[PDB]
DNA sequence: GGCGACCCGGCGCCCGCTACGGAGTCAACTACGGGTAGGGGGTATCGGGCAACGCGGCACTGAACACCGTTGTCATGTGCCTTG
């Protein structure tokens, strides 16, 4: 996981923690779970590699109802729609380029030079309502 | 043949401190052979120089709620006037 800054063991710590956990996570759980590692890093130098790997994109960043932003890293390049469950956070990734004709027809419609869609399906999971 | 002088060796010492001069010296040679040590040449290893980047207080982000405060508001109750 290379970072445009200079290389060490905290940001490949949190690369690492971010790596084996594969479910949408917040900052201050992140430090917390980190912290129960027990690397003991600063929460605001969290915040700039976390802020830094979505920056770089390697890490796709969803926004909750509550206005948090969560991070996930993702297996694959290219780009897909995370299905993910409220209770549980079983993210799940699609694609599929009809939404994406579907972006480009209605810009081209409307004369619009350059678009960015963000597009994110809540649903109950399967598991849930089961007891 | 122990005494005896005597003889000889052999040794022992020979007041005190400061303060006060220098001086320094006569008779082989070569060949080899190694080994250490020096020199430079090159090489792995340690040490010195810079921005992010760890942190933390608080601060802003006010956003999103909460805490009283307020004049919105309502359907529903007294007091006077008209008619039984
Ligand atoms: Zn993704
Ligand atoms: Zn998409
Ligand atoms: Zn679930």
């Amino acid at each position: 996981p290379p970072v445009k800054g200079r290389a060490t063991r905290q940001r490949a710590a949190v690369s690492a923690a971010l790596q084996e956990v594969e479910e949408f996570r917040s900052a201050q759980e992140l430090h917390d779970m980190l912290k129960h590692k027990g690397d003991a890093v600063g929460l605001t130098t969290v915040y700039r590699t976390l802020q830094s790997l979505a920056d770089a994109g390697e890490v796709d960043v969803l926004r909750t109802a509550e206005g948090e932003s969560v991070y996930r890293r993702c297996s694959t390049g290219d780009h897909h729609h995370h299905l993910v469950c409220r209770a549980c956070g079983k993210a799940v990734e699609v694609e599929g380029p009809a939404v994406e004709k579907w972006a480009e027809a209605i810009a081209a419609e409307h004369g619009y030079v350059n678009v960015a869609h963000t597009v994110e399906i809540f649903g109950t999971c399967a598991d849930c309502a089961g007891a």
